[PDB]
C-alpha cells in the first residue's frame, strides 16, 4: 500500500485512463464502415 491518495489514484488512474479513453475507441467503430455495418 502506498498512502492511498496515492496508491489509489494510481489505480484509480488505471481506469481514468481506461474509463474515459475507451470511449473514443467504441465511437471509432460504428461509421468505420458508414453502409451496413
Amino acid at each position: 500500500k502506498c498512502n492511498t491518495a496515492t496508491c489509489a489514484t494510481q489505480r484509480l488512474a488505471n481506469f481514468l485512463v481506461h474509463s474515459s479513453n475507451n470511449f473514443g475507441a467504441i465511437l471509432s467503430s460504428t461509421n468505420v464502415g458508414s453502409n451496413t455495418y
